[PDB]
DNA sequence: CCAGCAGGGGTTAGGGTTAG
């Protein structure tokens, strides 16, 4: 019945609505707006090497496209191309749906969306194996990914975790508590906060004390932060690290501090993974181990 | 893909890390 063209990113014309295939080079996840919508800006590539930056506004938070991280595969129904100052650029048009992949090789192809019904075939399936091929010989894996352990100061970098507590501040920001199972090089810096406000299980943020870093966000990260549910599974991008000396009269001290700096530039955001994310797996092993001897 | 299917309101932002 219905046979869907994909038209390759270096025969993109603009005035048309199209369809396409790509791999993520970069995107920012869902935010909200200066108007009634959530954006998220999506660059995507293919075997040509031609790039393309997507413009993409909806209502509905889960209806943008479902990425997790860089070298995700996409396909994108009903996408205008048009020429916004002198450069090609994609943009939602009505209708517009999104089908997400996992881009690790030999992984199971299963579409992620929001979707009701989508058309897939079994020319799509290969065609995600081909993107997946592509992507492990023409893109660099991200050193971006590092657990806690890993990181270093002065450095950003984006971190899958656990939250485990929640406080207000001073409006402008927002406390998380959040671990991995791995020990940071450096002890977390410790936001000054209200006791009474940490939102979590006390005990188990106690017991689990050394692991647990704290991330200080701000701007329109808050409002996302005071929306997370203690326990869930978070990807933080772009966080900042700084090592703080604080040094009185006669000692030193060196501390890591973790910032998610307002604005959503270089994908600063929140997203929460589900469990059924197989990084989610890897991380529940480590948090196991590391809940068992903390 | 779907609210719609003999076709779909409007703006939004349009990658690129000040810092607190």
């Amino acid at each position: 019945a219905t046979n869907y063209i994909y038209t390759p990113l270096n025969q993109l014309k603009g005035g048309t609505i199209v369809n396409v295939y790509g791999v993520v080079k970069f995107f920012k996840p869902p935010y909200l707006s200066k108007g009634t919508d959530y954006c998220s800006v999506v660059t995507i590539v293919d075997q040509t090497n031609v790039k393309l930056t997507c413009l993409l506004f909806s209502g509905n938070y889960e209806a943008l496209p479902i990425i997790y991280k860089n070298g995700d595969i996409v396909r994108f129904h009903r996408l205008k191309i048009q020429v916004y100052k002198k450069e090609t650029q994609g943009i939602t048009s009505s209708g517009f749906a999104s089908l997400t992949f996992e881009g690790t090789l030999g992984a199971p192809i299963i579409p992620r969306t929001s979707s009701k019904y989508f058309n897939f075939t079994t020319e799509d399936h290969k065609m995600v194996e081909a993107l997946r091929v592509w992507a492990s010989t023409h893109m660099s894996p991200s050193w971006t990914l590092l657990k806690l352990c890993d990181v270093q100061p002065m450095q950003y970098f984006d971190l899958t975790c656990q939250l485990l507590g929640k406080a207000e501040v001073d409006g402008a920001s927002f406390l998380l508590k959040v671990w991995d199972g791995t020990r940071t090089p450096f002890p977390s810096w410790r936001v000054l906060i209200q006791d009474l406000v940490l939102e979590g299980d006390l005990s188990h943020i106690h017991r689990l004390q050394n692991l647990t870093i704290d991330i200080l966000v701000y701007d329109n990260h808050v409002h996302v932060a005071r929306s997370l549910k203690v326990g869930s599974f978070l990807r933080i991008y772009s966080l900042h690290t700084k090592l703080q000396s604080m040094n009185s009269e006669n000692q030193t001290m060196l501390s890591l501090e973790f910032h998610l700096h307002g604005g959503t530039s270089y994908g600063r955001g929140i997203r929460v993974l589900p469990e059924s994310n197989s990084d989610v797996d890897q991380l529940k092993k480590d948090l196991e181990s590391a809940n068992l001897t903390a």
